[PDB]
């Protein structure tokens, strides 16, 4: 259903604009882990409420983005392998890694990127706790993501994301339903915001 | 035909949004006036190149974005006045003027606005000689737009613009045709924008 279909959301595209970091994404803080007992930060044992979507993931590679199906994010596709996260695609072998020290690895037409762009989506089933649902406020959040990504939970849009280096939240309360929940994460390569960081290392 | 078409265009609503300024905006530059004759631009003699949307608007006015017509953007609307611009909707009427000294005249809850907010939508209908669209490119100027406005050129979605006082320039080129072609304006009196400009005086 539109506007959460991906040709919709594709375009007009934000990755290749260079005004937009991100949508829907919330303010950084430094990391609190949430945890209602006195004792335990202090303590500083792990938190409860904190929950890690690290784990075997779901993983599906596309050379474009225009390529990778409109009927993934409803479901998972059937050929895709499940990769390790956190993990670098490239690592995989799905694509060659490229390192540069001075030049971008991409033409350089800024803000413009090339168009096919390598890009891969990881999605993830996982189960939320019913206590969870039925009061507070539920956001995913990811240390690190590159270059940029499209965030959908239960097959419904919910942010984009532009910096890699940089965690990003976004909000799964409304989203988040009764058992299991499917996450759909699309990440793409290059990035209007790639131009922004031409540090020399692996890419 | 989507994007194009208003429900997709206009959610994710832009105004909201605190992040967004404009889409496909041109930087700001001082105007030149274009005039390819040398004599000219020391005489300061009006430029035959540059070009005035300004004369009598076609106009249309609803409570809420969501109410104006999604079929307008094909064609003007029967029953929609036509009003003199550059003009403010209120002057004429339409809805009454609004002056606070120093609340908003919007109850405060940044980022978000009123559910309803009165929108006017302006259709243009001029032609384009030949001898611009070969060669060139050519954008639209707006010395002053309140508070923020979406551009549709040709039953075409061009632009987002969030700053009423700026002027913002959008590039027609792609759109623009042989003979006459309708130009869709819609702006919005209250934005995420609006929030920026407390400052006291008739609204
Ligand atoms: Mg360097
Ligand atoms: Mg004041």
């Amino acid at each position: 259903m539109i506007t959460d279909s991906l040709a919709v959301v594709l375009q007009r595209r934000d990755w290749e604009n260079p005004g937009v970091t991100q949508l829907n994404r919330l303010a950084a803080h430094p990391p609190f882990a949430s945890w209602r007992n006195s004792e335990e930060a202090r303590t500083d044992r792990p938190s409860q409420q904190l929950r890690s979507l690290n784990g075997e993931w779901r993983f599906a590679w596309f050379p474009a983005p225009e390529a990778v199906p409109e009927s993934w994010l409803e479901c998972d596709l059937p050929e895709a392998d499940t990769v390790v996260v956190p993990s670098n695609w490239q690592m995989h072998g799905y694509d060659a890694p490229i390192y540069t020290n001075v030049t971008y690895p991409i033409t350089v037409n800024p803000p413009f990127v090339p168009t096919e762009n390598p890009t891969g989506c990881y999605s993830l089933t996982f189960n939320v706790d019913e206590s969870w649902l039925q009061e507070g406020q539920t956001r995913i959040i990811f240390d690190g993501v590159n270059s940029a990504f499209h965030l959908w939970c239960n097959g419904r849009w919910v942010g984009y994301g532009q910096d890699s280096r940089l965690p990003s939240e976004f909000d799964l309360s409304a989203f988040l339903r009764a058992g299991e929940n499917r996450l759909a994460v699309m990440v793409l390569r290059w990035s209007d915001g790639s131009y922004l960081e031409d540090q020399d290392m692996w890419r």
